[PDB]
């Protein structure tokens, strides 16, 4: 278990994102930095391609647990930061609730000293003026929690959560993720019992950026396992 020493102090990041949804090909670069010890994620986005063609709140999933605080009871059930520094490959279906579906395939990993999420994201099947396509969806974002289970047989992880994104017109917009992460490298994980992560998330502009760009304060605490 030498993963989780590489998260001590503040880890800088990079999270670089290639998408194509009905055919538009977007790229995202994010930068910043993640404190495991606070739980705590600062980072911003920019669309490089120019306007974003889906609203910045639906790739939050997408755009790093392994900076989550566990508490000092859970450490045995930390398989992200025991994948590290090799990382892991984290995938999803986020399926859109009478709309398209993103596949992502991200591998998440130290390069040097940064930590980085390198994502694949192909979108499918969209209504070209439904609430994504069409820009319909808040800028704000909830709490959740996400329950973490271990895969035994694909040495790794698995979570199912549902996002819910509010609608312009007062509804909600939901957004069904399917997830599982394996390891990269042949080393030992750790592959925990069941439990959840609590996370917040808050959405902000930068008033000097003219970018199309988001910014993203994350806070993650792991919880539900009892002494």
């Amino acid at each position: 278990s030498k993963g989780e020493e590489l998260f001590t102090g503040v880890v800088p990041i990079l999270v670089e994102l290639d998408g194509d949804v009905n055919g538009h090909k977007f790229s995202v670069r994010g930068e910043g930095e993640g404190d495991a010890t606070n739980g705590k994620l600062t980072l911003k986005f920019i669309c490089t391609t120019g306007k974003l063609p889906v609203p910045w709140p639906t790739l939050v999933t997408t755009f790093v647990a392994c900076f989550s605080r566990y508490p000092d009871h859970m450490k045995q059930h930390d398989f992200f930061k025991s994948a590290m520094p090799e990382g892991y490959v984290q995938e999803r279906t986020i399926s859109f609730k009478d709309d398209g579906t993103y596949k992502t395939r991200a591998e998440v990993k130290f390069e040097g000293d940064t930590l980085v999420n390198r994502i694949e994201l192909k979108g499918i099947d969209f209504k070209e003026d439904g609430n994504i396509l069409g820009h319909k969806l808040e800028y704000n974002f909830n709490c959740d929690n996400v329950y973490i289970t271990a895969d035994k047989q694909k040495n790794g992880i698995k979570a199912n959560f549902k996002i819910r994104h509010n609608v312009e017109d007062g509804s909600v917009q939901l957004a069904d993720h399917y997830q599982q992460n394996t390891p990269i490298g042949d080393g030992p994980v750790l592959l925990p019992d069941n439990h959840y992560l609590s996370v917040c998330s808050a959405l902000s502009k930068d008033p000097n950026e003219k970018r199309d760009h988001m910014v993203l304060l994350q806070f993650v605490t792991a919880a539900g396992i009892t002494h």
